[PDB]
């Protein structure tokens, strides 16, 4: 068996698991079961196979998220076919991270003062960097990370340790638009930047702390679209105090990140705070030994067809038949169950047929952003077909990139 924890998160705020979603786990061949999402995730030991996580209902406010299919094979877990990117600690929001308030080292005239660390399982401290420029730094510590300043409202501010994959979504004002491109940029910055106390500094004349600042500002280039310009930085989070040298190294880190070479680092710890006011933190180290597979589901905050028969010679009890062809954002055909105001509809190779009599209607729900339809009424022979009052010789119409709901009102006229 393989341990998994199903965790339900809320898209865009990861400071707590979203409780109160009714989730059902169904598998191909054990017993299917229903449970409600909790604060730590539902722990299940699974034999090899393919399983489906469905949201039977979501908690007040949210939308039903897409069924997540996954596979447990040979002790490993996969999403659908790639490797489960969600590896997190068993007890969430249990990791201390801190800002070392007493450590002192200048950029030019002033303490850098952004000495962020996270505590590894073994009590050592890894250098980490803020991933959200406008959010709060980790809790001040006056004693090197033994005790921390709690938040006035939420108590201690502790973190969930996770594999730093899928980082795009934690950014506020990223520069990139493709997540993988974004991840590759972050890994590369960390790679060539400051990772370990005592490390050789390859850039002549720069102190450890100066490299650390260049590294942090390079992250902000990508996470918050910081500009790497002396004069535009005069008042940006203390970075006016960064000398020319250091800023030149920040541009080197960013230019490196930007080039086509692949990242030499396979993975990086990442840390999410249990208070959304606090910044998330990208690590410089990797501790896979502390992590288990999570099946993650994320909650967020329609096409209608109808038939009317007209004319005195129009039959009002004839099952008119439609052949609907649907493709997604990237022109792939949908091969999924699609719920409706009547019954479900299995789309095979993007297609399903439906029958409508005069004055009936069917409403396809949960169709994705930027979809496209091609709809034909196959058995029109004899009728003058009009769709939304437009004359269609071939009883077939199309539309691409539907950003809203849409209604196709077929009218069939058999006038004597």
């Amino acid at each position: 068996t393989t341990s998994v924890l199903i965790r339900k998160y809320a898209i865009g705020d990861y400071s707590k698991l979203l409780e109160g979603a009714t989730l059902q786990l169904t598998g191909d061949n054990f017993q299917a079961r229903v449970f409600s999402s909790n604060d730590i995730g539902e722990r299940i030991e699974l034999s090899d196979g393919t399983y489906t996580l469905t949201e039977l209902n979501s908690p007040a406010g949210y939308s039903i998220a897409e069924p997540i299919t996954f596979k447990v094979e040979a002790g490993k877990v996969y999403t659908i076919q790639i490797e489960n990117p969600n590896k997190e600690i068993v007890e969430p929001y249990s990791v201390e991270a801190y800002n070392d308030f007493e450590e002192f080292s200048v950029l030019t005239t002033q303490n850098y003062a952004k000495f962020y660390y996270a505590k590894n399982k073994n009590g050592s401290s890894q250098v980490v960097y803020c991933f959200n420029a406008d959010l709060k730094s980790p809790p001040d510590s006056e004693d090197g990370g033994k005790t921390m300043t709690p938040d006035f409202t939420t108590g201690e501010v502790k973190y969930t340790h996770i594999a730093g994959r899928d980082l795009f979504k934690y950014t506020v004002k990223p520069r990139d638009t493709d997540p993988d491109t974004f991840l590759k940029h972050i890994k590369k910055v960390i790679e060539k930047g400051y990772r370990e106390k005592g490390q050789a500094i390859e850039y002549s004349g720069l102190t450890e702390t100066q490299l650390r600042a260049a590294t942090q500002l390079a992250i902000y280039y990508f996470t918050d679209s910081a500009e790497l310009d002396k004069d535009k930085l005069k008042d940006y989070h203390g970075f006016g105090d960064m000398n020319d040298s250091t800023l030149a190294v920040a541009k080197i880190l960013v230019e490196y990140a930007q080039d086509s070479n692949p990242p030499q680092l396979t993975d990086l710890d990442f840390f999410i705070p249990n208070n959304n006011k606090y910044q998330s933190l990208i690590g410089t180290q990797w501790h896979p030994e502390d992590l288990v597979d999570i099946i993650r589901m994320e909650d967020k905050k329609n096409l209608t067809l109808r038939k009317t028969v007209t004319g005195l010679a129009g039959d009002r009890t004839k099952d008119f038949h439609f052949e609907i062809e649907l493709k997604n954002n990237k022109q792939e055909l949908l091969s999924q169950t699609v719920k409706t105001d009547k019954t479900n509809l299995e789309f095979k190779d993007g297609k399903a047929t439906i029958n409508l009599k005069h004055g009936e209607s069917l409403t396809l729900q949960g169709l994705p952003e930027g979809y496209s339809y091609l709809v034909k009424e196959t058995d029109s022979e004899g009728y003058k077909v009009k769709v939304n009052s437009q004359e269609v010789a071939n009883a077939t119409v199309s539309k691409t990139g539907i950003t809203s709901d849409e209604t196709l009102a077929f009218e069939n006229n058999k006038e004597p």
